[PDB]
């Protein structure tokens, strides 16, 4: 097998204490499962504001703490366990939600990461890994494909603003207090573990609508593109970031390095679900000025030996399977 | 006289309603005086957390509202007047204060500017001018002299972080809602109107100590440099930013474009005050990693016809005069 660094680099988590904020969500549920498999003791802190307790994997060594990253009482409760690793995935999500609710977005994404960083400073951590966003740091003035040095300060939603703000604070803690941080810049993550809903991503919403035989609403002309990254590839990146010394202090894109049109994505989902309803065209969402996103993943290749293992098609099949296996829980949980 | 654009460009403020948040402070007191002279009706919103009511100039057309930019009640009180211009100078100041009190710094600098921007959106403004910071947006990875495109996301204090955050939000309101914003990047402002104190700038603190015949404490070796910008030059820049259409959506350095050593600055102050106590050397402050600051002011030249009129020496003489004329008020007010 070629998977020597994926397997034995990660055994480094065995017996370690890992706090995952936002651990009941899409990336979090996948990450926490893999950490538990690697023998970590995992603490999830999540307020379930955009996630469901049933999504958390069932492992003896995962402890679920329902609470808010803005609440200093619960923060002391988890940080007195002295986590060796913090993966900070909790966030007010995402673009539209943030335009509607900019102050709550700042409190959760700004004051929330600041508090979590402050407690991490008090106890000391081997690593603090933050889920930043490609959309959040690359602007219309950034060249495609996006390289990590080529960030923008001219953004289109409060979510984008506060994703960058997170990097501003992790870099600050690194610079002044020598905290070993890593800034992961995710690109349109998808896969098992994202329940559909009003403020959620297009792929799970399209699966939900397609499986109710509804037409898929395309917000644009369909030629808009995204770099969609399968969640298990994201997780492999994150786990590498926790242990590689060369990741310390760095910002690193986690993407597929390929782009697909919205119309293709919709076609694949309709094909897999045997949806006869096709698509309908709607106007672009007003804040959606960045209609092409494509990452450069060469830095991740260099520092992490990161390489996506799952094709777009394979990813969508795995997503479909999760939908069919959990359809009743999803039906009940989805809030539009 | 050569001052045609300084004089008749600014008559544009005559009869206009101008809100100046942070208006009782150093830059604010100077700005509000000049706006009142130009015939503007001025509303100051200031909580006096680092300023004194005696500093506000006495003009019939200045209305002082004691209140907090985080308080939605007082925000409605000032914004129902329908200001034509907003100059947003209110800020939790500055580097050390922010390291000590990072959460309050974020609430004031982040949530505060967000709220003020939200109300400006509701009423509509001809211009929203924000006092960002050279120190806040240029890093160790930025080339000296600092040009406006060459920003950094790797900062050294929470104040630097939240100064950049302000630009992130003004750019957002410009991008999504077409708010006519301008981001002014000030470089080490000095002059009449800054009372000395624990968390204040070096020049007024040095005047206060020198006028008590105390040695001036140099935090470093004295070869550290700053681009010190006289407050009346800053004010001329700001007033141009309010009226020039070419400033809309732009980030622009307001500096002197020259650097001076700390040791020279100290020597001049000791000379003017006839201080016999000289200097003493202390360690660098731990967050003070940027020991050279120098702006490029060519963009301001191009867009605003900005040109500093007051030399470093002349500026320090004017500062000295303000100290001697207000010595008793300063003695009483200074909090160390
Ligand atoms: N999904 C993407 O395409 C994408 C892209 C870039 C970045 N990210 C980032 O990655 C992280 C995880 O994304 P995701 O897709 O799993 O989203 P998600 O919504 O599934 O996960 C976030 C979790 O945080 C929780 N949370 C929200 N506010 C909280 C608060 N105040 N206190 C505690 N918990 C709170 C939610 O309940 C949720 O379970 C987020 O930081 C997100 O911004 C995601
Ligand atoms: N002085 C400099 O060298 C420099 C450099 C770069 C940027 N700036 C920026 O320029 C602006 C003005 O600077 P300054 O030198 O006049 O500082 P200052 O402290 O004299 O002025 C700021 C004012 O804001 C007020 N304020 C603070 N918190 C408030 C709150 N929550 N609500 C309402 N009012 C509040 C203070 O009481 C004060 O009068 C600030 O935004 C500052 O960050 C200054
Ligand atoms: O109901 C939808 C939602 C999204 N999209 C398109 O899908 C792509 C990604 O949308 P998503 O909201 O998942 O992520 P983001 O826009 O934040 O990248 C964008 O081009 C959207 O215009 C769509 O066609 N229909
Ligand atoms: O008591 C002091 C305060 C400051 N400085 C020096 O003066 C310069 C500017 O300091 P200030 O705090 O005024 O502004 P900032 O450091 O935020 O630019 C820096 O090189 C400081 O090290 C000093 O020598 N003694």
């Amino acid at each position: 097998h070629p998977f020597t660094m994926i397997m034995d680099e990660f055994r480094a988590y065995d017996g370690k204490c890992v706090l995952v904020t936002g651990g009941a969500g899409c990336v979090g549920s996948n990450l926490t499962g893999n950490l538990a498999k690697a023998g970590a003791n995992v603490i999830i802190l999540d307020n379930l504001s955009s996630s469901y307790e049933w999504n958390i994997p069932e492992y003896e060594n995962i402890e679920f703490v329902k609470g808010d990253i803005l609440d200093d009482e619960v923060l002391k409760r988890v940080f007195k366990e002295r986590p060796d690793y913090v993966f900070h995935l909790a966030a007010h999500f995402a673009n539209q939600n943030s335009v509607d609710n900019p102050e709550k977005d700042l409190l959760v994404n700004g004051l929330g990461i600041l508090k979590v960083l402050e407690y991490a400073q008090l106890v000391g951590v081997e690593r603090f890994v933050y889920s930043s966003s490609g959309c959040g740091v690359y602007g219309l003035d950034s060249k495609i494909p996006f390289e990590e040095h080529d960030i923008s300060i001219s953004l289109h939603t409060p979510y984008q603003v506060t994703k960058l703000l997170g990097e501003l604070y992790t870099n600050y803690f690194h610079n002044l207090y020598e905290m070993p941080i890593v800034n992961a810049r995710f690109f349109n993550v998808f896969g098992p573990g994202e329940v559909p809903g009003k403020y959620r991503n297009v792929i799970p919403n399209f699966f939900y609508w397609a499986m109710n035989q509804q037409p898929l609403p395309i917000t644009g002309d369909g030629s808009e593109t995204r770099d969609w990254t399968f969640v298990e590839d994201i997780v492999r990146g994150l786990m590498a970031m926790g242990v590689r010394r060369e990741a310390i202090g760095e910002a690193i894109n986690l993407g597929s390095g390929t782009e697909h049109q919205v119309i293709e994505m919709a076609g694949i989902i309709n094909e897999l679900t045997e949806n006869p309803a096709g698509v309908v065209y709607r106007p672009r969402r007003d804040w959606d000025a960045k209609t092409r996103l494509l990452s450069s993943i060469d830095k991740a290749r260099r520092l992490l030996d990161y390489e996506p293992q799952v094709s777009f098609r394979e990813g969508l099949e795995r997503t479909h399977r999760w939908f069919t296996e959990n359809w009743e829980l999803i039906r009940k949980s989805a809030e539009f």
